[PDB]
């Protein structure tokens, strides 16, 4: 009556879609160095979300992406012209979905559950990545931190899931591959499922995730129509 | 009147003291993985400070340091017992000052500049780092984030320098090697010095620092007795 999961809420980047899709195109421009440019870019992208929220300087995710691209190349000593910048950025809008995700999502819906994305992306960025993958019909709501002008893991961002879904905290399973994000949402109050894709270890940020699985299809296997 | 620099506020970790001085202890305990352990430990320490602040779950710098150390080891498959934690964690209370630092501090006071540390450190960790290196006399104020229960670069942290100095925003030159920290102060309102020791590039977080030098020694040489 208040205690059981009714909605599954996903982060977008790194749980549903692979942010290192962009390595292929970094590789073209910087031969030999696709992994490392793209590993740094993502890291500093996440850092800039954190720093701007802590500083009171919100700028949307596309902007933070560019700023992080620019730092990363200057930092690594690499020239990138305007056309490079433009193309590598446009590439964040067409990340590949992880291979378990489409079927996982059909089964979550088949088990009678609402589905939503809660993400640092702009409204546009989210619609591009989901739209470009053809999984537009798989989600009931697509929620952007645009709505509050603060990034994860600010507590006002997690609040948007329950307010959009009109559900209690215990009714929402928040799902993420990133520990620090599951941890934010758990402190907000949602039960949390950590996807441990990599065989790693949870953050020591004071909280143990309710559910741990190796992939979204496992998560899906947990529910019954 | 209220437009000229009167004090120099330093941050501690990575500007005054080398956070990688723990490297030799780490390499002894984890042979062949000591640099990695020292890099990741430090990076996850920073991320936990930013995470706790953003999630409203403050815990002091020493607690963060232990958390990060346990994460780091779990993540690398390195086992560590209770005594090894306590050992390595104690090493962080004894960081090594950069070469240039003590004499640069003697030279900045010799100009009638007030001098403070404003640090993410706890009241104990600050005293212990500054104290064990015998530099306690060179600072007029040791200020910890403990008085606000908020880590950098939250704007309330940067406020404490001007309140404790009883000075104007334009009369404090905040000095850090960490551009994200220099960036946070600048949005605060203080003029910043970015010390660029490693020879890199400043964050694309929308501000440009006011002075750049390569050393605190070089900075000290800009101030007349
Ligand atoms: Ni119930
Ligand atoms: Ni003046």
């Amino acid at each position: 009556g208040m205690h059981a999961i009714k909605a599954v809420v996903f982060d977008l980047y790194g749980t549903l879609y692979d942010v290192y899709s962009v390595r292929t195109s970094c590789e073209r421009i910087f031969p030999g160095q696709g992994e490392m440019v793209s590993k740094m870019w993502r890291q500093k992208q996440l850092e800039y979300t954190w720093m701007r929220t802590l500083m009171g300087q919100y700028q949307d995710f596309e902007s933070a992406t560019l700023d992080a691209l620019r730092y990363t190349c200057g930092s690594l000593g690499l020239a990138l012209d305007a056309d490079g910048e433009a193309h590598l950025c446009s590439e964040y809008l067409s990340l590949t979905p992880f291979a378990d995700v489409p079927q996982a999502l059909q089964q979550l819906r088949a088990a009678g559950l609402k589905t939503a994305i809660l993400s640092n992306g702009s409204r546009h960025s989210i619609r591009q990545v989901v739209g470009n993958s053809g999984l537009t019909n798989s989600f009931d709501h697509l929620i952007s931190v645009d709505e509050v002008r603060l990034f994860k893991p600010h507590q006002k961002v997690y609040e948007l899931a329950m307010d959009t879904l009109h559900l209690g905290e215990s009714e929402i399973l928040f799902v993420s591959c990133n520990s620090w994000d599951a941890t934010g949402a758990k402190y907000f109050g949602y039960p949390v499922c950590w996807i441990n894709r990599s065989n790693g270890v949870f953050d020591q940020l004071g909280v143990v995730p309710d559910i741990v699985v190796s992939d979204v299809g496992v998560l899906a296997s947990r529910f019954s129509p």
